[PDB]
């Protein structure tokens, strides 16, 4: 495909899920060969694995004393639409969580895509690789198209679920909300996370119920969002990715570990 940017400045705002603090976000058009990067307090933070500063419950980027939390959702949308050249300006400490899914980002960007005139240099997975972490596992292997599978153990009514993204079904994961279990809420609050959490932006899961009045968006909404998360983290490779991925109980830390190992092997 051709490199892509946005045809005008796109604006978004809302609290961050973890900081609970309001952020103003502006997506700026950029020329060919610019890449995806964030901008905060006069500092450009490239959307690349080298700038990752934290990876639990979220993926956070940092550079020159400036930090931006929870970049995975907006990066996933950009990855799905193969937007390659924009600057994501942020006033605040965290990307807005909005409704907890990628819908608002996706709808606005898709509506304002500008095709540019240079072919995309894809990150193509060259060979099979497996990363593990005491039960957790992620495997990557060559594929000319992006395919991403996540399988999880939820230990509640959801049980064991899996979902597979293939190119063409991008919109089957952009509505999947971020989620939390009721048994981890106390811990989340204690370590200073989830301060922006509410039923308006988070799917809250119980043992045999959903705390959200409207219930689930999909019968397998959580694993859909996990795929959505992985695609976001995968874009930290610096280019749109072509490969086949399988994640079992993976998280941001394991996602970034795979990214870093893939980057090292193909540099
Ligand atoms: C799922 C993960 O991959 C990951 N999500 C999180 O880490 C996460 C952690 C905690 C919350 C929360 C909350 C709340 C609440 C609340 C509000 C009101 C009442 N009355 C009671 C509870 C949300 C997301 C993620 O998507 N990363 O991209
Ligand atoms: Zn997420």
């Amino acid at each position: 495909g051709l490199e892509k940017t946005v045809k005008e400045k796109l604006s978004f705002e809302g609290v961050g899920i973890h900081t609970g603090e309001y952020s103003k976000l502006i997506i700026h058009p950029e020329k060919e060969g610019t890449g995806i990067r964030f901008f905060k307090n006069g500092v450009y933070i490239p959307a690349r694995h080298e700038f990752v500063v934290h990876t639990n419950h979220s993926t956070d980027l940092g550079f020159k004393g400036q930090r931006i939390k929870t970049v995975e959702h907006i990066l996933s949308v950009l990855h799905l639409l193969e937007i390659t050249n924009v600057t994501i300006e942020v006033i605040g400490n965290e990307i807005p969580i909005l409704d907890g899914s990628g819908w608002e980002f996706y709808e606005a960007i898709r509506k304002n895509i500008l095709n540019q005139n240079r072919e995309i240099d894809y990150f193509v997975v060259e060979e099979p690789i497996i990363v593990e972490d005491e039960g957790r596992l992620i495997k990557a292997e060559p594929s000319d198209t992006l395919e991403v599978t996540y399988e999880g153990e939820f230990k509640n009514f959801l049980g064991r679920q899996k979902f597979t993204f293939v190119e063409g079904n991008e919109e089957e994961i952009v509505l999947a909300r971020t989620f939390a279990f009721d048994w981890e809420i106390e811990h989340i609050k204690k370590v200073g996370l989830g301060k922006g959490g509410s039923l308006k932006n988070t799917l809250v899961l119980g043992k045999d119920k959903v705390y959200n009045p409207e219930g689930l968006r999909y019968e397998n909404e959580p694993v859909r969002h996990k795929v959505f998360d992985l695609i976001g983290d995968l874009y930290l490779l610096g280019s749109p990715v072509k490969g086949k991925f399988y994640s079992f109980r993976g998280g941001h830390s394991l996602n970034v570990k795979l990214v870093k190992e893939l980057a090292k092997k193909q540099k």
